[PDB]
């Protein structure tokens, strides 16, 4: 009874995937945010049915990306459930709320995880989804993935939970270590899945940023050989994250610095000073500078690795941050100019 036939026709064209009809109806003033008695909008229908072009046209015409239906689902919930990755990406690019919850506390990540849509899980996490969100019954995305036998999703969610805790308080980090997360994180430093590597590297690097006792736990779990071997990765994001973890470990005591050297870091760090990626270059430089802040045995190892000549070359680098870091590292190694301080990635 309520509602116009023009709005009804737009809903039906969106559901049916009739792209030109959607265009024509919108051109004739059909309300892009038409909602039936259940709060279902054209954008909900297009997301559920997987019509990417229509999703894009509706958003271009002002569709409410965060419209809720009568059970609290948004279009992002529906695209995540039905497995439409590009639609998920388009919705998020247009402002979809990644942590929207329905009337029982279910978020889009719950639905993607429960139905095994791994890439969607990755995209939701990258856009800030709460990995440990609990619905009204206490279930997390990991719980639902486990209950549905999606172990790949469950493992990523577990690593994302660890990474969240590792960015938290000192008590959070201490509980992570107590509960035995470090061996799992280190094991994942050999994973062929880049998403696992990234989560594990973030968690371990963040743990190593919170004091020498926390650095020692990371060392004792065996992280150093894996971190060093990841410096041959072809993926620049992995290189950056592995280097940040090594920077943090090398901010510790001289015996911890020596552990970095003994794990083989120096040849890779010196070579990485040649990277055209200046974020990679400066992190390798900061790792070497932290190592040079150790004792004379550590300083001498850096010199024997050939770092002096490369550091001198960097004094003419166009990047002035690199120039300054290089000068400070050289002064640390040669002329007791060790006020360069310890680099740290918090």
């Amino acid at each position: 009874g309520p509602g116009s036939d023009l709005g009804k026709k737009l809903l039906e064209a969106a559901r049916a995937g009739q792209d030109d009809e959607v265009r024509i109806l919108l051109a004739n003033g059909a309300d892009v945010n038409t909602a039936d008695e259940t709060g279902f909008t054209p954008l909900h229908l297009a997301a559920w049915e997987g019509h990417l072009g229509i999703v894009e046209v509706l958003l271009k015409n002002g569709a409410d990306v965060n419209a809720n239906d009568e059970r609290g689902h948004t279009p992002l919930h529906l695209a995540a459930y039905t497995g439409h990755l590009e639609i998920v990406e388009v919705l998020l690019k247009n402002g979809a709320g990644v942590n929207a919850t329905d009337v029982i506390g279910t978020a889009p990540l719950h639905l993607a995880a429960m139905w095994g849509h791994l890439e969607i899980v990755e995209v939701l996490l990258k856009n800030g989804a709460d990995a440990h969100a609990r619905d009204k019954f206490g279930k997390t995305p990991k719980d639902l993935a486990e209950d549905n036998g999606n172990e790949d999703v469950a493992r990523l969610a577990e690593l994302a939970e660890y990474a969240h805790k590792a960015s938290g308080s000192q008590d959070d980090i201490q509980k992570l270590i107590r509960d035995g997360a470090l061996p799992e994180l280190v094991r994942e430093l050999s994973s062929p899945n880049e998403s696992h590597l990234q989560m594990a590297l973030w968690a371990l690097s963040n743990i190593a940023s919170g004091g020498n006792e926390q650095i020692q736990a990371v060392i004792d779990a065996g992280a150093l050989p894996a971190l060093v071997q990841l410096l041959s990765s072809p993926n620049e994001q992995i290189l950056k994250e592995a280097l940040e973890a090594l920077v943090n470990i090398a901010s510790g005591g001289n015996e911890q610095i020596q552990a970095v050297i003994d794990a083989g870091a120096l040849p890779a760090l010196v070579q990485l000073l040649s990277s055209p990626n200046e974020l990679i270059l400066i992190r390798a430089l900061q790792a070497l500078s932290n190592i040079a802040s150790g004792g004379n045995e550590q300083k001498q190892a850096v010199k024997e690795a050939g770092a002096l000549e490369k550091l001198e070359q960097l004094q003419s680098h166009e990047n002035e941050k690199i120039q300054k870091e290089a000068q400070e590292a050289l002064e640390k190694l040669q002329s007791h100019g060790g006020s360069g301080g310890k680099a740290k990635y918090k």
